[PDB]
C-alpha cells in the first residue's frame, strides 16, 4: 500500500477530488454498524434522536443492530426500534422490550398504517432494502424508498444509495436531497454510500452522467485512496478505512471517560469487533 499523509479523510461523495477510468469476517455487518453508528450519533449531536422512534426497514438479519440499540441504551437516550423485513431477524435481537421484530415486506398500504400507530412520535428512517441486481431493480427500490420519505415523513433518514451503472442506464431518477456518506470497509470496489438527510422534501434528479461521475469518483477511491497507508495517523493501524473509521467513531457519544480520543476510539473499536466477532 503506497504511503500518503493525511489531515482527514473523504467523509462524503462531495469531497472525492480525482477520477479514474473504472476497469474480514463479517465485514458487510460492520460496514452497517458503522455508517448507522455514524448516522444517529449526527442526530444525537441535534438533539433530534431522543425520543424518536428509529424504523429500519430491509433489517434483516440485522445482527449489528444489536449493538446499536445498546450502545444508546447504555447513554440513557430514549429510543424505540421497529425493526421491517420479511426474512427472520438475528436472534441475538430477541428479548428486548424497546425492540419490536415485524415479520413484513412492506408496501404503500403498510407503511400507510405504520405511520399512523406511530403518529405524531418523531419517526428516523433507516432503510437497507434489496431486491446481482439490475437497474430496474434499483429504480424500483429507489422508488419504495421515496414511498417511504413520503409516507413516514421522518425526521431524518439514512437510505442505501447506489446509482446504476451508466452502461446500464435506462431514465432519469429523482432521489430525496441529503449527504452521500462513504462507507468504511464496503466492498473492495463497491460504489454504495449512505443518503443522509435531515428534513426541515426536495427531490433531485439523478443523470446518466451523475452515473457516471459516480462509477469514477467511486473507482478513484477504491482503487487509490484506499489503499493508501496515512503514516502521519497515530493508530495501531494506518490502512485509510481505519483511519476513515477512525474519523467515524469520534462522533460517537459515550458514557465512559477516556484520557485521550484515540483513547476512545481505540476503546470503541475493541467494543464494535469483539461484539461482531472480528479480531
Ligand atoms: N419491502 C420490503 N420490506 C421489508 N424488507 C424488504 C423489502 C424489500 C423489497 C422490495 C421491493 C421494492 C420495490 C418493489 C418491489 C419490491 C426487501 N427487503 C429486505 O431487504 C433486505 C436486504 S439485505 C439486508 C441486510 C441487513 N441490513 C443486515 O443487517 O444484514 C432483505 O433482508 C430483504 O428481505
Amino acid at each position: 500500500m503506497d504511503v500518503v499523509s493525511l489531515d482527514k479523510p473523504f467523509m462524503y461523495f462531495e469531497e472525492i477530488d480525482n477520477e479514474l477510468d473504472y476497469e474480514l469476517p463479517y465485514q458487510g455487518q460492520l460496514k452497517l454498524l458503522l455508517g448507522e453508528l455514524f448516522f444517529l450519533s449526527k442526530l444525537q449531536r441535534h438533539g433530534i434522536l431522543d425520543g424518536a422512534t428509529v424504523v429500519y426497514i430491509g433489517s434483516a438479519p440485522g445482527t449489528h443492530i444489536r449493538y446499536l440499540r445498546d450502545h444508546f441504551y447504555n447513554l440513557g437516550v430514549i429510543i424505540k426500534w421497529m425493526l421491517i423485513d420479511g426474512r427472520h431477524h438475528d436472534p441475538i435481537l430477541n428479548g428486548l422490550r424497546d425492540v419490536t421484530l415485524v415479520t413484513r415486506f412492506v408496501d404503500e398500504e403498510y407503511l400507510r398504517s405504520i405511520k399512523k400507530q406511530l403518529h405524531p412520535s418523531k419517526i428516523i428512517l433507516i432503510s437497507d432494502v434489496r431486491s446481482e441486481p439490475s437497474t430496474a431493480d434499483l429504480l424500483s427500490n429507489y422508488a419504495l424508498q421515496n414511498v417511504m420519505i413520503s409516507i413516514l415523513n421522518p425526521v431524518a433518514s439514512s437510505l442505501k444509495w447506489r446509482c446504476p451503472f451508466p452502461d446500464q442506464w435506462i431514465k432519469d431518477f429523482y432521489i430525496p436531497h441529503g449527504n452521500k456518506m462513504l462507507q468504511p470497509f464496503a466492498p473492495s470496489y463497491s460504489a454504495e454510500m449512505r443518503l443522509l438527510s435531515i428534513y426541515t422534501m426536495r427531490l433531485t434528479r439523478v443523470t446518466k452522467s451523475d452515473a457516471v461521475n459516480y462509477e469514477k469518483k467511486m473507482y478513484y477511491l477504491n482503487k487509490i485512496v484506499r489503499n493508501k497507508v496515512v503514516i502521519n495517523f497515530d493508530y495501531p493501524n494506518q490502512e485509510y478505512d481505519y483511519f476513515h473509521m477512525y474519523f467515524m467513531l469520534r462522533t460517537v457519544y459515550c458514557n465512559k471517560t477516556f484520557p485521550t480520543t484515540k483513547a476512545k476510539i481505540l476503546f470503541l473499536q475493541q467494543s464494535i469487533f469483539r461484539f461482531l466477532n472480528i479480531p
